[PDB]
């Protein structure tokens, strides 16, 4: 299929053409850009569809490999579909884009494919190929399943570890106090499940998508960019070794990918 992560192009050209005449919002967001632009010069379009938040940070994150890491080199990593759906039979009520099998299936494609990019010897072969696997076929959104699963995954631990009194982060506390939210079962059907479908990912859960893939999201929120939330980074006190992708949100919806 076409690309799902448009060609690159200059950032303040996409700016001006986006962003016409002289409303507030307008101003905010050619301000926003301006400030995009003093690091990076260009972006790429990233599709508009419930994916979005998981589109613009996997490309990003698979772009940039130059490693497989640690988390997706253990053995463990492709046993997980079994052992949690073995132990959590409510998993079965995911919705797909049997089921152990498939997630698996998804689990192995993320895997092999983070490992073949990380092999390349050349920049620029790896964004060819990691252009390839963002065409809107079958590979991609199986990709987007695996990082779902790695995200209800993250927060069973979560869950269970707030159960037994230990530390966790404060964003899971945030994340399960909401009304449809309480617990791993309610987050898998009342947000994940409809994550690529009928919604993106919410603030809270681009905390957990860090967490699920390891990666430190830098995010250039151009609704707060009088503030200090202007940019923000999730989670906010990662590991040092965490990779960092950097992403634009206008309206923390829709993220689009500055480039350099
Ligand atoms: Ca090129
Ligand atoms: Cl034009």
């Amino acid at each position: 299929g076409p690309l799902s992560v448009a060609p690159e192009m200059d950032i303040m050209d996409y700016c001006k053409k986006e962003w016409r005449g002289n409303t507030q919002k307008a101003t905010c967001m050619k301000m926003g850009y301006e400030e995009v632009s003093q690091k990076f010069t260009s972006i790429r379009r990233v599709r508009g569809d419930n994916y979005c938040a998981l589109r613009a940070t996997l490309f990003q994150a698979m772009s940039q490999a130059v490693g497989l890491p640690p988390w997706l080199q253990d053995p463990e990593l492709m046993l997980l579909p079994e052992k949690l759906i073995s132990k959590y039979n409510w998993i079965k009520q995911w919705k797909l884009g049997d089921l152990v099998d498939k997630i698996k299936e998804s689990l192995t494609l993320l895997r092999k494919k983070w490992a073949g990019l990380a092999e390349m010897r050349t920049a620029e072969a790896r964004q060819i190929a990691c252009d390839e696997l963002f065409t809107n076929e079958a590979e991609e959104y199986s990709l987007y399943e695996a990082v779902k699963f790695l995200m209800l995954n993250r927060a069973i631990e979560l869950y269970n570890d707030k159960e037994k009194g230990k530390e966790v982060p404060f964003f899971s506390v945030l994340l399960f106090a909401r009304d449809t939210s309480n617990d791993p079962g309610q987050l898998l059907r009342n947000h994940l499940n409809q994550v690529g479908h009928t919604g993106g990912l919410e603030q809270v859960e681009m905390f957990l998508l860090a967490y699920a893939v390891r990666h430190t999201i830098q995010v250039y929120r151009l609704s707060k960019y009088n503030t200090e939330e202007f940019i923000t980074v999730y989670p906010t006190d990662p590991p040092k070794d965490w990779p960092v992708v950097t992403l634009i949100a206008e309206a923390d919806r829709h993220y689009n990918i500055p480039v350099r």
